């Protein structure tokens, strides 16, 4: 679920690129304040935002996730990422929600987007707003 004050790209850049410590518990945190729930699974790419804008530049592919889209795109090359499942559940407060933590080196596959115009900064014309599939 995405907050508010979000846009698309802004809350791809909270999950899926700012991960606010290498330890999973640590990081899971900012992702489940802000969604009020600890969410089952997340990935953090070992890259740059940048770096993703450019990969929405690769050729378009159907996203694995929908038959039904086309705005999904290849990363081309491997990056390192840190897989965390949680292990631990605490509806009720979620700050005692635990996680595992595994690291990889894999392809993704991200759906993208023309920016929130009102909210995204001019910079990026083009931004992702999805990680569809690690691979």
């Amino acid at each position: 679920m995405k907050p508010p004050q979000f846009t698309w790209a802004q809350w791809f850049e909270t999950q899926h690129i700012n991960m606010t410590s290498q330890q999973c518990t640590n990081a899971m945190q900012v992702i489940n304040n802000y969604q009020r729930r600890c969410k089952n699974q997340n990935t953090f790419l070992l890259t740059t935002f940048a770096n993703v804008v450019n990969v929405c530049g690769n050729p378009n592919m159907t996203c694995p996730s929908n038959k039904t889209r086309k705005n999904c795109h290849h990363s081309g090359s491997q990056v390192p990422l840190i897989h965390c499942n949680l292990t631990t559940p605490s509806p009720q407060n979620i700050s005692n929600c635990r996680y595992a933590q595994t690291p990889a080196n894999m392809f993704y596959i991200v759906a993208c987007d023309n920016r929130d115009q009102r909210r995204d900064p001019p910079q990026y014309p083009v931004v992702p707003v999805h990680l569809d599939r690690i691979i």
